[PDB]
């Protein structure tokens, strides 16, 4: 692959580093290519802390698919959510940060994380 499964994860969902943020950051990270992708969460913890949650809680992903894991402490996120029935190419997002345990499916060897499933309360 060109652009590995790790790091197509990292680009679209880490953001460890840090009302437009939903904006600038969608258009960057390359969800905004010709559509607008619809709902994307971004986490603001260490890539390793993301890492680890893959030998945490095994949980069945939103896909029905058995690889997913629910990490065991709540993490700091933001989720952009698709607002005013924006369309490619103005896309305009909501932003929302909250703390919740995040749930990612995870392969390969190293067993890493490749796809951001859902959060939870």
């Amino acid at each position: 692959m060109k652009e590995s499964a790790a790091a197509k994860f990292e680009r679209q969902h880490m953001d460890s580093g840090n009302s437009t943020y939903c904006n600038q950051m969608m258009r960057r990270r390359n969800m905004t290519q010709g559509r607008c992708k619809p709902v994307n969460t971004f986490v603001h913890e260490s890539l390793v802390d993301v890492q680890n949650v893959c030998f945490q809680e095994k949980v069945t992903c939103k896909n029905g698919q058995g690889n997913c894991y629910k990490s065991n402490s709540s993490m700091h996120i933001t989720d952009c959510r698709l607002t005013n029935g924006s369309r490619y190419p103005n896309c305009a997002y909501r932003t929302s940060p909250k703390e919740r345990h995040i749930i990612v499916a995870c392969e390969g060897s190293p067993y890493v994380p490749v796809h951001f499933d859902a959060s939870v309360e």
